[PDB]
């Protein structure tokens, strides 16, 4: 019971009690934290709580010091100081914000928005704070046990009576019982499990909740700039198909840390790839959140680096399918590929952390304390979309309080920039330039006359909350019977059940917005759906019209983002 105050480092006993972190607190911090929030509890060796036997006293400040023991008003003896006195709370060793985090329930924009403008170690109090508030939730869900086995894709399922039904969305992954994890999707249903089983009928499925480790590193360690590269050796040849980031490679070597923003299709991977090439001694380990961006990486490093120096680190609880052409769990390669929760405790000559748009600062914070680099990358895009927050319901949140790189990115701009977009037709590239990037992104590709538009609102029906439009899936069929190239074109959305209905009457491969970000293909068909806060963001917007090389068609439901599409509107 002996540690450091999360708000001035001042040695203390103190810790608050009332806290689900028990934070350690000063005299000082403690006290204008009792006092000005419902929290009354105060911890140290032993808890403020009247000794007197029988008595339910525990607020500090109803208590005293009698000699050497705690008492409150009615208990104490002659000789007693109060406990909360001269803007202090007895301890060893002798707030606005931090009382903000602490009694937040996590469910309003303004909670996030302050986690990411308060101090360092207050980002971190946030973020551990958030993070056992997310899992705690997860308890107050209701168990799904089996009721009937159809066949080796679909089951039908028995709730829990009194407890909510959560989301049935590939974002929600159950844990069945120890039979692996399994998904859900849309009364038959479609079951996925991770570990291939034979589904037993009264078998249950239950929200897994992990639980929040402390941090101890900051979300970015202190910025160092450097006068020359530092502990990294260039080369001088070089291939001109990575001359366009020499640059940007050397202000990478000048600096302890460094931002890269860069729009879709502007080169990210490339970069990142080419670092190595760059600095062709140097070990990097390559992270990201996700296992689909940790293999995007591995597919541009199979094309230009070494596949013996290359190393896929799979975590022993392999929950689902990622890149087999890497040794696997080789810790020492040169370059080491991996998500973050599953990093081991190693050091690199540099760290580049890509999707940054996707990180919290729980993964800022936990790179920092797993791995210790001379330089640190962090790769992606403030337009683009953020890593969910299920608690959040009221507010929305903007890019630059995503995460501290984010909130960096947007303020005081990013390190480097990739102003030249190589995938998307120009209407696009034009769209999304004005819409979310100030009109610095440029089109290297001409106007494929390939992206359209259509002002369709339809009839809006919803499968619980995720929400279905027909009338724009049959907008779509009546085009692709006219527009039979379009046959190979993914079928985008923002919801899960509209994918599923479009799945089943079009026959395309289907896609959220969400699950689309970081992938590119020839042909998109989108279909808005609604004209929710949801359907109309615009990073939310901006990725799902960047996934085309070739041609968009765009089924819109609202009328400002209808009206920017710098598209060819059709008729129906
Ligand atoms: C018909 N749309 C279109 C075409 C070319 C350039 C700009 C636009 S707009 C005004 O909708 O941004
Ligand atoms: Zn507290
Ligand atoms: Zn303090
Ligand atoms: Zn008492």
């Amino acid at each position: 019971a002996v540690g450091a105050c999360v708000l001035c480092n001042s040695q203390t006993s103190l810790r608050c009690g009332a806290c689900i972190r028990r934070p350690f607190l000063c005299c000082k911090c403690c006290y204008d934290h009792v006092i000005s929030t419902s929290h009354k509890l105060v911890l140290s060796v032993n808890p403020y709580v009247c000794n007197a036997p029988g008595c339910d006293v525990t607020d500090v400040t109803q208590l005293y010091l009698g000699g050497m023991s705690y008492y409150c008003k009615s208990h104490k003896p002659p000789i007693s100081f109060p406990l909360c006195a001269n803007g202090q709370v007895f301890g060893l060793y002798k707030v606005t914000d931090f009382n903000a985090i602490a009694t937040c329930d996590w469910t309003n924009a303004g909670d996030y928005i302050l986690a990411n403008t308060c101090t360092e170690r207050l980002k971190l109090f946030a973020a551990e704070t958030l993070k056992a508030t997310e899992e705690t939730f997860k308890l107050s869900y209701g168990i799904a046990t089996v009721r009937e086995v159809l066949s080796d894709r679909e089951l039908h399922l028995s709730w829990e009576v009194g407890k909510p039904r959560p989301p049935l969305n590939r974002n929600y992954v159950f844990t069945g019982y120890q039979i692996g994890e399994y998904t859900f999707e849309k009364d038959a249903v479609v079951y996925r499990g991770t570990t291939t089983y034979k589904l037993n009928v009264g078998d249950y499925f239950v929200l897994t909740s992990h639980t929040v480790m402390p941090l101890s590193a900051p979300t970015l360690v202190p910025q160092e700039h450097y006068v020359r590269i530092t502990g990294l050796y260039p080369t001088l040849n070089i291939s001109d198909e990575f001359s366009s980031n020499v640059a940007n490679y050397q202000k990478v070597g000048m600096q302890k840390y460094s931002t890269l923003q860069g729009p879709p299709g502007t080169g990210k991977s490339h970069f990142a790839i080419g670092l190595a090439l760059y600095y062709p001694s140097a070990r990097i380990v390559y992270t990201a959140c996700s296992h689909a961006a940790v293999d995007a990486l591995c597919e541009k490093a199979l094309k230009y680096l070494p596949i013996d120096k290359c190393s896929r680190i799979i975590p022993a609880r392999a929950r689902v399918e990622c890149f087999d052409k890497f040794k696997v769990n080789s810790t020492l390669e040169q370059y080491v590929f991996c998500t973050v929760n599953a990093l081991p405790e190693t050091t690199a000559d540099i760290v580049v952390f890509d999707e940054i748009s996707m990180a919290t600062n729980y993964d800022l914070s936990v790179v920092n304390a797993r791995l210790r680099a001379k330089h640190y990358v962090y790769i992606g895009d403030p337009a683009q979309l953020p890593a969910p927050r299920t608690l959040l319901t009221k507010g929305t949140l903007e890019p630059e309080y995503f995460n501290s790189v984010c909130r960096l990115m947007k303020t005081i701009g990013p390190d480097m920039f990739l102003g030249t977009c190589r995938r998307c037709p120009a209407e696009i590239v034009d769209t999304v330039s004005a819409l979310v990037y100030d009109n610095k992104l440029k089109a290297h590709k001409d106007k494929s006359a390939q992206c359209f538009k259509m002002f369709y609102k339809g009839v809006i029906t919803h499968d619980v909350s995720s929400a279905i439009n027909r009338p724009q899936i049959g907008v779509v069929r009546e085009f692709l019977t006219r527009n039979p190239a379009w046959r190979k074109a993914v079928f985008i959305s923002p919801y899960n059940s509209q994918n599923a209905v479009a799945s089943k009457i079009l026959g395309l491969p289907t896609q959220t917005v969400d699950s689309s970000q970081g992938s590119e293909y020839d042909y998109v068909i989108f279909t808005q759906t609604t004209e929710t806060a949801h359907s109309c963001n615009v990073n939310r917007f901006n990725v799902a019209i960047t996934r085309a090389k070739v041609g968009i068609l765009c089924i819109m439901s609202d009328r400002d983002l209808y009206d920017k599409l710098q598209f060819t509107s059709l008729e129906i």
